[PDB]
């Protein structure tokens, strides 16, 4: 037949609802597209502090890769943390992606520790950045386990800053309690070079962002590897929100492209 | 300056965030907005199945009443079986309401059982208008209780119709089961006249509803009745989402009504 299916991950305290604006859009070029709802958020009933691993917080997008057919490909968009979930997913199904796109995303690798993009970044970033975020802990003295949610000034002053105050007010409304999973992908080599690798990448750079500046977003361009680079310009972190037609075409030039 | 607080009350099977469009442009007129999560509804974690009664489903609405001062009012905002829900912070604090506005709402009275509106609604429209929609149960032969929850074609066809994709596309992703809550509803009369009865009541008629069929909005005028009707001509069940800015100014138009 004819089209692609296209699988929107979105990142930490988000969830599907956040790709709203994209979705009509991919789907009026005749496209499949699936805005899924990782645990722990959009409308998914699991509390965050049963989420004890990167794994446990990728479950659906996981399930869903599972639930592929033999010829069914996609097309895998992680945004924000959503990189990191992409990881997961390609290391285990690598040939039935067609390319891994991270739209102002954390790009991992097969090379570095799972969690050295993460580190980087922090250590980059200082602790002032998060303005009003809540780091909370839900584990044990020997088993950390660490909880991030945005605050309200942190979504409208460094993810939500082009966007309509119509959007920040559906965010506040909707975001949850969710995490960067530290203790876990630090003691790990979740991906290697004979799966994870053998995945085309694909980053989309935004310009306006404040969240992960796009000094960062070069950065892992540079030292982590890309296929193609392609940029947007004018958007902050949500680029879906404040950008989506300009997104939508940068999703459908890269499905044209990558077979 | 003085300014409103407007407590926005989200309808069945939805969540504060249909008030995203909405919020910020009262918000702008210097008005105070809370678009509240009822229980099992946005990002609730209770499930519908703990919930038996509209109490239980009402009880955000009523934490956030109890907070209010005396000297802080408020206006309610109902939408939908949202309506229901301010019968129940009508009824127990109606000296901290302004006025009750009945957004294309449910409307019940003070007279027959609590269950009369949506039961005359129910032989008032055929079965097919509910199209897809699921009705399963989740209660006993001798306790029953129903769950409600839109499916997409109903969605798109009776509550979205006059909406944009995207809204279309939010909802389908965020819309939750609910329920109507008759067993409850029909054993009692949660309302009386020397209280419930006793706030201002405003009425927002929305012509092109197709859920609620602007030919029932305006029936539950005449058996129901208000101190103040207004109309949104060509908009449809999702006012907030189609229809942001009359809205908003009719809500503006209320504040001092």
């Amino acid at each position: 037949k004819e089209g692609k299916h296209f699988v929107l991950v979105h990142g930490a305290c988000h969830g599907g609802w956040s790709w709203y604006k994209l979705k009509p859009l991919l789907e009026a070029a005749g496209h499949k597209v699936t805005a899924l709802d990782l645990a722990a958020s959009g409308t998914d009933l699991r509390k965050i502090e049963e989420l004890r691993t990167l794994y446990d917080y990728t479950l659906p997008l996981m399930e869903l890769m599972e639930s592929l057919s033999a010829d069914e490909k996609v097309i895998l968009v992680g945004h924000s943390l959503g990189g990191m979930n992409l990881g997961l997913a390609m290391e285990k199904y690598p040939q039935k992606i067609y390319a891994a796109v991270f739209l102002a995303a954390f790009m991992p690798d097969s090379v570095h520790n799972s969690s050295f993009v993460l580190e980087q970044y922090n250590e980059r970033t200082p602790a002032e950045n998060w303005l009003d975020t809540q780091f909370l802990p839900y584990g044990s003295p020997e088993e950390p386990l660490t909880s991030m949610f945005f605050g309200p000034k942190f979504l409208a002053h460094k993810l939500y800053q082009l966007c309509s105050p119509e959007d920040l007010a559906l965010a506040s409304s909707l975001v949850r309690p969710s995490s960067l999973f530290m203790e876990d992908l630090s003691k790990a080599k979740y991906f290697t070079d004979e799966r994870f690798g053998s995945v085309k990448r694909v980053y989309i750079v935004c310009t306006e962002d404040k969240g992960i500046p796009e000094e960062f977003q070069r950065w892992q361009i540079d030292n982590i590897g890309v296929t193609e680079a392609i940029e947007i310009k004018g958007a902050d972190h949500m680029a879906m929100l404040c950008e989506p037609q300009k997104l939508c075409a940068s999703l459908l030039e890269i499905a044209h492209k990558y077979n």
